[PDB]
């Protein structure tokens, strides 16, 4: 009963009262929509950060570079985050947005093997460069929020060209909350080496009755933002918008 008018003026609002400029995309069945405080953000292509982990993630299990009870060492050198400087499986570095597993992920795929996997599933401009392990950074691959709600939608269902089990094993990692029935999988990113920087939330809500929502949140990370301000948006809007 509440209508559209005051559904967008609440989202646009959760951005503004951030500070920041972002939108969200939420496709039910495959009808797309779009909320926020910058909805011309919806086809504007940005690199991925660490959304793309799922992915190489989906690449290195299914051309067997990883096992997913496999344990990635910690090679003991200092790493941007202390978190990071510990042993984990592909899982938890998923949890973690641990790169330097990713990284290796990545190098054991290698370049030619990830350019043309990249090219098959048709992800955002498809374009990794020369560089395996930094392409997802600072460019040249980008991609939309568009394109990034379409690749949850396709992971969701199970739609994407690797196998079931490839699918199923990746989904597993990305499970980030319970909420009344309700699950939320979904991968954040935050691409601090581009300006400006882009935070980023992608994944979807699988409902009670079995029905999967995906999402795509994607806005202007500013200095001193916390990182949960992706989370805090996304819930508020999937709340508003009666999702959880
Ligand atoms: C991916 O985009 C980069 C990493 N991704 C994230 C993220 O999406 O939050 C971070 S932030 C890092 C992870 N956990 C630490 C923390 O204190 N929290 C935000 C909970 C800090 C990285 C920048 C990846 C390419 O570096």
């Amino acid at each position: 009963h509440i209508s559209s008018q005051q559904h967008e003026k609440a989202i646009k609002s959760y951005f503004d009262e951030a500070q920041t400029q972002g939108v969200i995309i939420i496709k039910e069945g495959k009808n797309l929509s779009t909320y926020g405080n910058a909805l011309a953000r919806a086809n504007k292509e940005y690199v991925p950060a660490s959304t793309f982990k799922m992915l190489n993630a989906l690449i290195g299990l299914e051309n067997h570079k990883a096992t997913t009870n496999e344990i990635f060492k910690w090679d003991g050198k200092k790493r941007t985050y202390p978190m990071w400087e510990k042993d984990m499986t592909l899982g938890e570095a998923m949890a973690l947005s641990a790169d330097p597993v990713y990284q290796e992920l990545a190098r054991r795929t290698g370049l030619e093997l990830m350019q043309k996997e990249v090219k098959r599933v048709n992800f955002g401009n498809t374009n990794i460069g020369t560089q395996v392990d930094n392409f997802w950074l600072v460019g040249p691959l980008k991609i939309t929020p568009v394109q990034e709600v379409n690749f949850a939608d396709d992971l969701a269902h199970n739609r994407l060209p690797f196998k079931l089990e490839t699918q199923e094993e990746v989904k597993k990692m990305l499970l980030i909350k319970e909420v009344n029935g309700s699950k939320i999988y979904a991968k954040s990113g935050w691409g601090m080496g581009v300006t400006p920087q882009v935070g980023w939330l992608t994944g979807w809500v699988e409902q009670a009755n079995g029905k999967k929502i995906p999402f795509s949140l994607n806005l202007e990370m500013k200095e001193g933002m916390s990182g949960s301000i992706r989370n805090e948006i996304t819930y508020k809007s999937l709340e508003n918008l009666g999702i959880i």
